[PDB]
């Protein structure tokens, strides 16, 4: 398979870096030359350039490439341009980071398969966390259901699953509990819950709203 | 409570509306006017300021709020600076986005509460599914243990849970699948695995690994 990313800030460096770690070969790509040496014996091949030249992105090869990550940040214009000429080169997958609903809205339109919003995406998980305590971290698994992260409190501590009957009372479902450094998973309805316990949570964005405003 | 967000970039705007839309106050500072008007409606305090001027930041009333976030990002400089006045008032939690390792760690020993690398979690997870198609997403539960994501093939697709037995086999737990839209939340071992069910798995990530090479 063949990989490259275009730009390397810290997502598009990051990028190179784990796919390097991966073990895979990776084409490193940046108009600025500082930039372009910092990743030269970490990407297979880093290459200077401007991938808005038509002839660039042809010449390099990249006809037909298995996935391209675009990852040019504030030049909105380079990115869309540099998304247009690679679909055009038929990429396979092309993977962007967006840097507005506006962007977003026109890469959708021209083709790119995967937008990307990585400062986003952590910033609601932070906030949420923040708003909410006992909330530690959230993952979307469905337009309906997610997955949460629970400190369980006072209310929840010296109970059995059991007899907290969460399945039945919330519609949510405890599926691990990190106690420690131990990852408890699929606990059985015998387990006690523990002070500071961390419940693992899947249910509906619904129930589990529900289940916060009752218990946490 | 009392939130603020110090810096309006990608990261620090985002979290700015994030707790914007959590329904909660905060103070949104920023060095550029043009930014600061941008959340000024968003924001229930939006303040044009240099968070490394010591009195702006005590006359801004910032000693023992509970959470503020620093989000300036190319000057570390400014960032660490910012962060040693944050703690020197009393601030509770202290949340900074790291630019680099360097900045890690001396934040880390200055006593920022959370250091986030945003571009860098998110590539990671990018990384990893492109370079293992069969896994789509993961979240890291500890030092040992990861939730992972994974796309049934030929060989689990047909099969009942029972059947593939990949608790005892593999150490490893399906805790739910997404099928379509639905989500199956704790299948039972009679469940069948569907062509294109995403099969929601805990494990430890070495008995992952295993999994992935015996199987995907
Ligand atoms: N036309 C282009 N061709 C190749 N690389 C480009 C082009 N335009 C910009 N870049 C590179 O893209 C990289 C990322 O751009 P920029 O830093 O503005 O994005 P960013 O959103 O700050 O990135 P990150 O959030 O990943 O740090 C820069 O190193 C820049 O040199
Ligand atoms: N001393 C300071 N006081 C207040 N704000 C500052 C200071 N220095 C920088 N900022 C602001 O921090 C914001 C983010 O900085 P910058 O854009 O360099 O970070 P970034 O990593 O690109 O952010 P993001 O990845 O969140 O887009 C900018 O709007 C900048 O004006
Ligand atoms: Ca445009
Ligand atoms: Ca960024
Ligand atoms: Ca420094």
């Amino acid at each position: 398979k063949e990989f490259a990313v275009i730009g390397l800030g810290r997502f598009g460096g990051s990028i190179c870096k784990a796919l390097s770690e991966e073990g895979v070969e990776v084409m490193a790509m940046d108009i600025d030359e500082d930039k372009v040496n910092e990743y030269a014996k970490i990407a297979s091949h880093a290459v200077i350039g401007d991938s808005t030249d038509e002839s660039v992105l042809k010449n390099l090869g990249l006809r037909n490439f298995d996935h391209v990550i675009v990852a040019i940040g504030e030049n909105i214009q380079a990115s869309i341009l540099t998304t247009l000429i690679l679909k055009e080169l038929g990429v396979h997958t092309i993977t962007v980071k967006a840097q507005n609903d506006y962007h977003e809205k026109v890469l959708s339109k021209i083709g790119a398969d995967h937008i990307v919003h990585p400062e986003r995406d952590m910033a609601k998980r932070i906030a949420h966390n923040i708003v909410s305590n006992n909330v530690l971290d959230y993952l979307e698994l469905s337009e309906e259901h997610s997955l949460v992260e629970i400190v369980a409190n006072s209310r929840l501590a010296g109970n059995t699953l059991l007899d907290l009957d969460i399945r039945a009372k919330y519609g949510i479902n405890i599926v691990a509990i990190k106690r420690g450094k131990e990852v408890i998973v699929s606990p059985l309805a015998t387990e006690v819950i523990h002070q500071e316990d961390i419940l693992i949570v899947i249910g509906s964005v619904t129930d589990i709203s529900r289940f916060e405003k009752r218990v946490l």
